[PDB]
């Protein structure tokens, strides 16, 4: 009943699964309609129609991030349909595993750019008519590997310091245009290979998919109303430490 | 929203501005609010604007540089509610002066004394409460923590220490579930142009949206934050 | 005078004008042997042929640094004839003019990124066997727009703030082998603005209205710090990305 | 012999022994005369009286940083007698041991505070005067904890912070006088909360402390200010 999102329609790429499906329903939960997105498309339309059954406003679509022509097409029926776009939840992603001094290493970074930075951008660009009619906003999913290497793979690691960077230059293009840009940074949450992580955050433990959910909310909220160009850590204070 | 139900706020630098504002804020989000202020007056009629709108809430004097009235009224607390559940080092002066003139010296003395030597008592005297409710602190950190900007030096030094400060309690207070971060915010309606010019919103932020970061920081929204400093400053660090 | 590189191989991208031309040239006085690369193969050799002219070791080649067989193909021969890299520099850069909600942002940022990031990942990854060999070290070529926005095409901005990530993991996953990873973030020096007809009035007021010494750094000025990282002055130093800027970051 | 300092005057505070002392030398060998001060003159005499006999032209002076007579006592010395000051390296600094929640923790920041943040106020503000007549440079010891908790105290924590915004406001407000101001940000210098995260697995030489503060002191350096520049081994990339 905290109705954050009344009535704003909400945009969420990744939706089908994990931390943007808990986005969607966090979202549906402030008063937000939401649209979900996901490479998956069965699964994106799985967990729209369950928040439909529990009286919210979803639908779910397959979509590919990495196709321009697909996302245009989305953003089109997004003006179309509804004349705006509230807010767009940037959280499609992948992560992979290689060494920088690996063979492997390519096709990884190749993967995991492709998804987390070029499709970002993409949806992104793609949005901007729809996000400035509705004088709308944006947040991105960053992570405290955008501001330390961790012990993720260089893809990932530079992907989201390229989100960083995007977030700041997206918001000084677009506030003419009354669109604030932020992203939260999470470290690893619910949704020894951790033990990078582990070993550094003060409250010694994995965040809870809830825990991030919520910030996404507030940035995305009119609690917000002056921060844009802003990365909000929800690490548990590893970049504290 | 409920964000603060029935949870205990002490705001430093009440009696004015945003710290009054703030506890108005966390008043209207369920909370029980202690105000002080180095005007004791000053705080007393906010504390009585807010009860006379049913809200519970009291206003005392407090220097935040004298350690014996810090340490006063952080015993009263303890005494009398049993733990603190947030903090908010609001407390705060700023100065003209640059570096090279003379006028630098007693600017930064004063400023330092406040803006830092004052979070730092008012913190550390705080930590038996904070410890008993599990709660949390919210310092007021600037953008001046980041930049210099176009603040006197002893006002940009303090705000960074107040970031480095949010760190290391964060730190020492993890084991005891004690939450600790700050908002950075740019030029408040409680020249300017060097703001200004970089701020991409291009305006000044209203009261209200710093009051609510804070209430998010100090709320369970914000219970996976920790150690971490929020710039609300209209996009101007990402200028 | 001062032989900071003395005898070290050193590898410039981008190096047949502005920066790369001038970083070239101050490794070679620094005692460098300097294998100069360049889009275009015939500036590239112009550099070098004036350097081995002036009495220094030098050669020049045409790299894409996009074209990723062309780099193995590089990094193969420079395996091959010295056994190992001392120094490689990542200047190759371009940048654009759009705004973000323009239609034109997307070649713009295609190109950008290309060249920028994708093709320091490129040459970075392609050169590791050799830096191994040698323990040589990396410096990328940062900007202030990898910190903030600035005035900069939102694909550059992106690219150096993924240069700046880039430099952390880099630095990470070669430091076991002896390899320092670092970058410096060069506000506008004087090289950018050698060509007036590309000067666009006003261009540089987001700069110049900031920074602190109220001028245009001399492209010396960049040059020396790269020399400094790429230098044992630097050995306890990786990961780091060092401001060149004058005082504008700090601002 | 790379005359990095070549005729230059270059003050050192915490110059007795350790990095200071370390930093003096290196100046000396990089062409500098150097004025050597520290808490302990005696400290500070025998490193500049070693110098001396290698030739160089130093010397060496007790100075309390915490006390604002004599360090303005110093200031009007170096004016009278030399004119100018090319070089300020505030390098005198102190540590402790408290957690935040422990009574200790008030003496310890009281003491920490006091040499490393208001110390370094006192000598650069007093020095100022000299530093224009010579358009001269400083170089503050900042600290990986200026940018991260790390395992230090309070007070050593918060004093680095302070110390990196005290080097972006001085830059600011010096640049119009020819003035750069920039800090070293080293690691632990000659645990486990460092040398777990550090990326070299080791911890960093006095010599390589040096060469950077050395750098940003000398004209290599001539468009840098502002600037805190780590030598931690990759730590904070970490």
């Amino acid at each position: 009943h905290m109705e954050l999102l009344k009535e704003k329609l909400v945009l969420v790429t990744g939706a089908g699964r994990g931390l943007g499906a808990a986005i969607s329903s966090g979202a549906a939960e402030q008063g937000a309609r939401v649209i979900l997105v996901d490479i998956d498309g069965t699964a994106a339309k799985a967990q729209a129609d369950a928040l439909t059954a529990k009286g919210f406003v979803a639908e779910g679509h397959a979509l590919d991030v990495t196709d321009r022509d697909a996302v245009a097409a989305l953003a089109d029926d997004i003006l179309s349909r509804f004349g705006g776009l509230d807010v767009l939840v940037n959280n499609a992603g992948v992560a992979g595993r290689a060494a920088f001094d690996q063979p492997e290493a390519v096709e990884v970074w190749d993967r995991v750019i492709g998804v987390n930075l070029e499709g970002a951008f993409n949806v992104s660009h793609a949005l901007v008519p729809a996000l400035k009619a509705a004088k709308g906003n944006v947040v991105h999913l960053c992570s405290v590997a955008g501001f330390v290497s961790g012990g993720s793979t260089a893809g990932y690691v530079v992907s989201k310091g390229a989100i960083r960077s995007l977030t700041q230059v997206m918001a000084r293009d677009l506030a003419p245009h009354g669109i604030r840009v932020n992203a939260v940074a999470p470290g690893i949450m619910m949704s020894g290979g951790t033990d990078w992580f582990m070993n550094r955050v003060m409250m010694k433990r994995i965040g809870e998919t809830s825990e991030v959910v919520d910030p996404v909310v507030f940035l995305a909220s009119p609690m917000a109303s002056y921060i844009t160009g802003t990365i909000l850590p929800v690490d548990g204070g590893f970049l504290a430490a």
